[PDB]
RNA sequence: UGAACUCGCUGUGAAGAUGCAGUGUACCCGCGGCAAGACGGAAAGACCCCGUGAACCUUUACUAUAGCUUGACACUGAACA
């Protein structure tokens, strides 16, 4: 079963990672206890949309934080 | 219970005759008795064989199968050596 991890999970991956796993592990533990979700394409697009929007916020925050770093040495 | 005007003998004859041939005997009709015969009555022989019949029963007959048992996969996962 392909699933996308929610919280970080030992031996698998961190939040957002995509991993294959045995159905029974996903069905009876990881999903009920809120640790992962199926790898539905809407979902993986959801997270690709997430990874990229998060990437933009990290690129632009770095564009804002650099700007203030040029201004610190400016004074 | 085919119809009877329904005797003996010896012989003949699907080969054990009231009914055929030959012959003997016998006037017509009951009643009480007897069971030698009518291969008497009753039951499409149960023995025996036959039918490429039936059934039930047995088994190391054949073919299947419930059940019991084997392993693979599924429900069925994690960590650690
Ligand atoms: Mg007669
Ligand atoms: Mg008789
Ligand atoms: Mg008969």
């Amino acid at each position: 079963m392909q699933v996308i991890l929610l919280d970080k999970v030992a031996n698998l991956g961190s939040l957002g990672d995509q991993v294959n796993v045995k159905a029974g592990y996903a069905r009876n533990f990881l999903v009920p206890q809120g640790k992962a979700v199926p790898a539905t394409k809407k979902n993986i697009e959801f997270f690709e949309a997430r990874r990229a929007e998060l990437e933009a916020k990290l690129a632009e925050v770095l564009a804002a934080a650099n700007a203030r770093a040029e201004k610190i040495n400016a004074l």
